[PDB]
């Protein structure tokens, strides 16, 4: 199963200047149950954003994107091919926009946290990939996250 | 991945004299999307219960559990355990009321219907297993059915 996992502002940014501008704790809660325990790939622009301390995440077989041959990643595997990395039960793709739309022809999941926040899309930032008519969403209730922006989750799926 | 999906009444009753005493027509889409490409295992009762022309149900690898060890059912593998059934990278356990309480021990998620009627539990009826504390579900909003239905999704996993 591969799987894809963001939160995105009600734009579709995912991300800016290399970080995220938002935190939400209840997020945060909903990522680490969804990939604990199973392999998670990023691409090296979103491994390069983890501080040292917190990598690699705890308990999941970490895997970073490379086109660098010689690019280290300590606590992880460095491929140069999303297909190396698909060899567990379960695979986690949790970003960025490039890997995202790299994955997309592999993924039949995808959850999201959409984000209310209101962040018009500008140049450089990353985004959330687009979703054709064959994926099949389920969405959830508006919920107040303790950071104040509301927050709702998406669980999309495909055969 | 083992995973459990299955429509209930509110009171947890899920079959009544070998049949589901309701139509909810996006339940089985749901049920359909989900299952669609993977190994499926059912009781022998649930097995029964498909009208010939129905089963195999296509697509999909029909795995039969029944103790009987001359049982045969003409589209699927017969097994006498639960584990022999398991194998695949997703098996989804489809019915009945038996087999749930059989797998839940081996599985990480559970996708539930839930049916907004007012269906008492009978003696003999077939139930939907409770799900602990262990299991952390995001409950879908209430949704209306073209049957007249009112229901929601839940999708509940556990690390
Ligand atoms: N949920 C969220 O909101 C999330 C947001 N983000 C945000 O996303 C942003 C980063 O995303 P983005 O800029 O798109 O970068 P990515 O994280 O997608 O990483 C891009 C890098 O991946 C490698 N790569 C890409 N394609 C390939 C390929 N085909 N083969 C091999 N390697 C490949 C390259 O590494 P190299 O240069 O080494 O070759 C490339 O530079 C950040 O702002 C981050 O904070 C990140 C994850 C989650
Ligand atoms: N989502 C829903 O609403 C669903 C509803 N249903 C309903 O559920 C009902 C059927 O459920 P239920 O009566 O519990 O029966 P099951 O479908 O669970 O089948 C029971 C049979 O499974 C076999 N079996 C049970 N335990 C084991 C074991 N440990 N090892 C091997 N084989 C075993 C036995 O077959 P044998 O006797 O041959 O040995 C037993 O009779 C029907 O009404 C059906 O419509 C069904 C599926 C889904
Ligand atoms: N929903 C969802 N999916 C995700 N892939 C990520 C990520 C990531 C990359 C490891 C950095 C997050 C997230 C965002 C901000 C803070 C904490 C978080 F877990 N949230
Ligand atoms: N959500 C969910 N889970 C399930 N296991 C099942 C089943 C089954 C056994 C094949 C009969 C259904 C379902 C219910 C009624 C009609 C069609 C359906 F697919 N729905
Ligand atoms: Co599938
Ligand atoms: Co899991």
């Amino acid at each position: 199963m591969v799987g894809l996992i963001w939160a995105q502002a009600t734009s579709g940014v995912i991300g800016r200047g290399g970080d995220i501008p938002w935190r939400l704790p209840e997020d945060q809660a909903h990522f680490r149950e969804i990939t604990m325990g199973h392999t998670i790939v990023m691409g090296r622009r979103t491994w390069d954003s983890l501080p040292a301390k917190v990598r690699p995440l705890p308990g999941r077989r970490n895997v970073v994107l490379s086109r660098q041959a010689d690019f280290m990643a300590s606590g992880a595997e460095v491929v140069g091919s999303l297909e190396e990395a698909l060899t567990s039960p379960e695979t986690w793709v949790i970003g960025g926009g490039q890997v995202y739309a790299l994955a997309l022809p592999y993924a039949t999941r995808c959850e999201v946290t959409e984000v209310d926040i209101g962040l018009p899309r500008e140049a450089g930032d990353a985004l959330a990939p687009v979703l054709d008519e064959t994926w099949r969403g389920e969405t959830g209730e508006w919920r107040f996250s303790r950071s104040g922006l509301r927050y709702r989750l998406y669980s999309y799926h495909r055969s």
